């Protein structure tokens, strides 16, 4: 299947697939969550544990603006 782009006004954000199985191998982070989670994702979601938070824990991947965001 083909990588997503967010389609956030102030600049296009990827989502590489390939990036996050080789560095997340625990699938389950993403994979197999109950109902709701195409509906609850937004941006609180992603500017927190839905993206930047979980790059922040892990130690590793972008954190700033522009490094998600690109027009
Ligand atoms: C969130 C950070 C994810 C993690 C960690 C894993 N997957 Fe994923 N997967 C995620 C999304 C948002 C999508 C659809 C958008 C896209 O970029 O493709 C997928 C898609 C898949 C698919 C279908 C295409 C493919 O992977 O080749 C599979 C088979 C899949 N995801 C499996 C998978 C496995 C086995 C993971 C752990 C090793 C894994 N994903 C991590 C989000 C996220
Ligand atoms: C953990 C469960 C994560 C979630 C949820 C999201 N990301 Fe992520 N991402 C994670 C790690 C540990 C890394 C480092 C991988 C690396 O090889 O550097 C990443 C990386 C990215 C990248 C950069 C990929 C690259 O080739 O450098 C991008 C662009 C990225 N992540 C975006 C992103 C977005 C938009 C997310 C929400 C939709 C998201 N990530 C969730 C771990 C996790
Ligand atoms: C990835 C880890 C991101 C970082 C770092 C930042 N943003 Fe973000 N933002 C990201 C995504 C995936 C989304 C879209 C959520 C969705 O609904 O799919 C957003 C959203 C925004 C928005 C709202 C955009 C819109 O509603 O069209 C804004 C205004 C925004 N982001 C700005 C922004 C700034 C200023 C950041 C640095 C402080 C920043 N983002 C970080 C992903 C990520
Ligand atoms: C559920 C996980 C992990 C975050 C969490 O714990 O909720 C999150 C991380 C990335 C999220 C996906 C990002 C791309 C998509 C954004 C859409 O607007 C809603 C569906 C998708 C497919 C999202 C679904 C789901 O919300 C995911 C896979």
């Amino acid at each position: 299947a083909d990588d997503i782009v967010l389609k956030a006004k102030n600049g296009d954000v990827k989502f590489p697939h390939k990036a996050h199985q080789k560095a997340v191998p625990d699938c389950k982070k993403c994979h197999e969550k109950g109902p709701g989670k195409i509906e609850g994702f937004g941006k609180e979601m992603a500017h927190g544990k839905g993206c930047k938070g979980c790059h922040e824990e892990n130690k590793k991947g972008p954190t700033k603006c522009g490094e998600c965001h690109k027009k």
